[PDB]
């Protein structure tokens, strides 16, 4: 697919909520636990996944995630437009006795996740740096 | 120099830190606010940077960052082996009265930096691929 296509999706687990990028494209994939599926915690993460990652546009399976208007401006200032985590899930399971809080095996489970073989972090970087 | 050596230092503003992370040879910056100065969030930081990147070896200015166990858990899990934050910090005041709190300007100034012209950005993935 095109190179700044990221799906964004808010998922649970022990009563917290883990924020999922995917860069489609790739498979490589950013996740952080936020305290609260709020719109003020998506305006974060994508500015800073924008800052990060040439992010053209972005999709999600809740539509309702993007209505807020501080998500969109935050859309607007990076000027960016409008099944992966069950395997995420099944990697954060594994590795999770190896770790107290969930925010580290969430860590540990992208770590392994886009570092598996290509692997999807050598398939982004490829992807974008033969786009530029 | 080499793709995968990494700079990370604390530093401070407002009465709050803010951990910079520099790619040395791109002078691509990821850049997060946390609470405390702690050996936790750093451990946690080098568990989220080594997972988006081939990080092999990690630099700083104040040795004494690496010392806790924790962090050296961090780095013996990912592989991990042992200037520019006025730039940072320059972009950051000139960003400031556009967001109430800090994180959201840090990451501004962030998207910033990675983005202007090569821009840090292209370099970074250019170095990384070129690599593989
Ligand atoms: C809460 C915690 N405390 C830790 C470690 C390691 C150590 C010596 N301590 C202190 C300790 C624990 N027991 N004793 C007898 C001493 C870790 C850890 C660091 C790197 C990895 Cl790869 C996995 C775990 C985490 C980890 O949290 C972090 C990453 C710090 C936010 C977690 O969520 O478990
Ligand atoms: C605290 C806050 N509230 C906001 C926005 C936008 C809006 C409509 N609201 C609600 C609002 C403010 N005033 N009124 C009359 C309504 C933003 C913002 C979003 C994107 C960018 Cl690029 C810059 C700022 C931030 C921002 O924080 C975040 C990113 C949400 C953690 C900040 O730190 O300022």
């Amino acid at each position: 697919c095109s190179p700044g296509i990221w799906q964004l999706d808010c998922t649970h687990l022990e009563g917290k909520v883990i924020l999922v990028a995917v860069h489609v494209a790739s498979g490589y994939i950013e996740a952080e636990v936020i305290p609260a599926e709020t719109g003020q915690e998506t305006a974060h993460f994508l500015l800073k996944l924008a800052g990060r990652w040439p992010v053209k546009t972005v999709h999600t399976d809740n539509g309702s995630n993007f209505t807020s208007t501080t998500v969109k401006t935050a859309c607007w200032w990076a000027g960016i437009k409008q099944s992966m985590n069950k395997e995420l899930k099944k990697i954060i399971g594994q590795v999770r006795d190896q770790a107290e809080h969930l925010k580290t095996a969430v860590q540990m489970a992208v770590f392994i996740h886009n570092h598996k073989r290509y692997s999807a972090g050598e398939r982004i970087v490829d992807i974008i740096a033969t786009d530029i």
